């Protein structure tokens, strides 16, 4: 086994967790974290932790990371016992808020302290949200880098091209929750069901690496594997030059038709796009609910 815990920190972070529940992830345990008592109620997670009750009285962090920072420090023990037993902890949050920007780095440090492989999956706010949010988020990012083994950062502006253009600003973060689900699912599924690798290989590629890029490719057809890999390494989601990688993790999820030769033909594509001296590790995830559709996920770490 491997105990995989996903911890949502903040408003958007918890919205992502709900989205993961409704999507039907099962290899993972979900924790909700917020200084907002009301929004925490709306968490579909099995475990909810109110933080900083004596400091904020359950009313939200008012968009100041500093408040979120001590709120988590004040409730360290409750965080500590939630993270308990986890071989690996995902911290997912939106950067630029209060509870998220401030507390998530704390949640990450505690988890990494306890000896869990700690991966952060976060977003940069939209550009239109303003300079304050931007700066607050940049500080939020950097804080996380020092608190996690591996940080995945997804700018919301990079999703703006795949937003409908017929979308209210209320629904504007439904693509962020989606990618956050994919970010977590792509890795977690590799550990649980994946063949061809195992948890110890993932710890090697991911411990103390720093920033990581993620790319996803979906395809079906005669040479579906190659096309799916080709989409993943040319995905919009990353600043494209994965070539800087000193580590690559690959998830090829498919149906029962998915063969080894197909996997390899897709693994070769990714390897040719990265440094020749890259430590590549990849695995096969079987989802029988798929017939011909294949999903390739690459996480490039170790840079730089
Ligand atoms: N994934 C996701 N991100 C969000 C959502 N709402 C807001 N965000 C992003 O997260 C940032 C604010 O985080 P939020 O959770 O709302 O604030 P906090 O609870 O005080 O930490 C904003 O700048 C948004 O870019 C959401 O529902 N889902």
């Amino acid at each position: 086994l491997a105990t995989l815990k996903v911890i949502g920190v903040g408003g958007g972070g918890n919205n992502a967790v709900n989205r993961m529940i409704d999507h039907g992830m099962n290899n993972v345990e979900f924790i909700a974290i917020n200084t907002d008592g009301q929004a925490l109620n709306l968490s579909k997670a099995e475990s909810k932790i109110q933080i900083g009750e004596k400091l904020t009285r359950g009313l939200g962090a008012g968009a100041n990371p500093e408040i979120g920072k001590k709120a988590a420090e004040e409730s360290r023990e409750q965080i500590e016992d939630a993270i308990q037993g986890a071989d690996m902890v995902f911290v997912t949050s939106g950067m630029g808020g209060g509870t998220g920007t401030g507390a998530a780095p704390v949640v990450a440090k505690i988890a990494k302290e306890m000896g869990a492989l700690t991966v952060g999956v976060v977003t940069r706010p939209f550009s239109f949200e303003g300079r304050k949010r931007q700066t607050q988020a940049a500080a939020g990012v950097e804080a996380m880098k020092a608190a996690v083994d591996t940080l995945i950062v997804i700018p919301n502006d990079r999703l703006l091209d795949i937003v409908d253009k017929s979308t209210p600003m209320m629904e504007a973060f439904k693509e962020a929750d989606n990618v956050l689900r994919q970010g977590v699912q792509g890795i977690s599924d590799l550990i649980a069901v994946g063949a061809g690798l195992d948890f110890a290989d993932v710890k090697t590629i991911m411990s103390n690496q720093g920033s990581a890029l993620m790319g996803i490719g979906v395809s079906s057809g005669e040479n579906r594997a190659v096309e799916a890999a080709k989409k993943a390494i040319s995905s919009p989601l990353l600043e494209t030059s994965i070539v800087g990688a000193q580590g690559v993790l690959m998830n090829i999820t498919g149906g029962e038709s998915l063969s080894l030769f197909e996997a390899q033909e897709a693994a070769d594509i990714v390897q040719d796009a990265a440094d020749e001296d890259v430590n590549m590790i990849f695995g096969t995830v079987i989802n029988p609910e798929l017939q011909d559709e294949i999903v390739v996920t690459v996480i490039a770490t170790g840079f730089d």
